[PDB]
């Protein structure tokens, strides 16, 4: 505990576990991330051909990441660059972060960053696509254990 998972690139592993070490996480956070950018972008290499492609690894929508500014420059220490990578993943792990302390959970954590503080069953994203939250937070913890995460909190 823990060790890369063999299918995440190395670069995205690199990210992820920076993410983890802003956070004192000892490596968990790093897979739970990796869950998520599988999802959201597979890597980077699901992007193209999406209206959201242009969100980058975390597919973190304009009007939130823009909600988060002063806090991302806070808590890493410069201005968020939607160009960078590893700040890509440093403004998803912040805001996923947030949602998991403040609702309580990884669960919870995780349906509402897919969903928004607000989702009900068909709710649409900033594109109008229909957001399965429940589905999405299931299948990315199951992932995330998967990977070998141990917690649920
Ligand atoms: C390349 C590609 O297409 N990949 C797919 C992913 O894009 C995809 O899921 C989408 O993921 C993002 C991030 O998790 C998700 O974004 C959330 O959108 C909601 C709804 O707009 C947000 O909430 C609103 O925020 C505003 C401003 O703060 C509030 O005023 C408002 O009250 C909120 N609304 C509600 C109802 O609460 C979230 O903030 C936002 N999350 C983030 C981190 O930005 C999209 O909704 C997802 N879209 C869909 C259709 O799921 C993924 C889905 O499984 O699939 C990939 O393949």
């Amino acid at each position: 505990t823990v060790t890369k998972p063999a299918e995440v690139p190395s670069r995205i592993w690199t990210y992820v576990m920076n993410a983890d070490n802003a956070y004192g996480k000892g490596g968990d956070f790093a897979l739970l991330l990796s869950a998520v950018i599988k999802k959201q972008s597979y890597f980077g290499d699901g992007l193209s051909g999406s209206p959201s492609a242009g969100d980058g690894l975390m597919q973190v929508e304009p009007n939130t990441r823009n909600a988060y500014l002063s806090q991302f420059s806070a808590k890493y220490g410069h201005a968020y660059n939607h160009s960078s990578e590893q700040d890509q993943v440093y403004m998803g792990s912040l805001i996923l972060n947030e949602k998991i302390v403040r609702f309580g959970s990884i669960y919870s954590g995780l349906l509402h960053y897919n969903g928004g503080d607000y989702w009900y069953p068909g709710a649409t994203d900033s594109y109008g696509r229909p957001i399965l939250a429940d589905q999405y937070a299931n299948t990315v913890y199951a992932q995330y254990k998967s990977y070998g995460g141990r917690y649920s909190r």
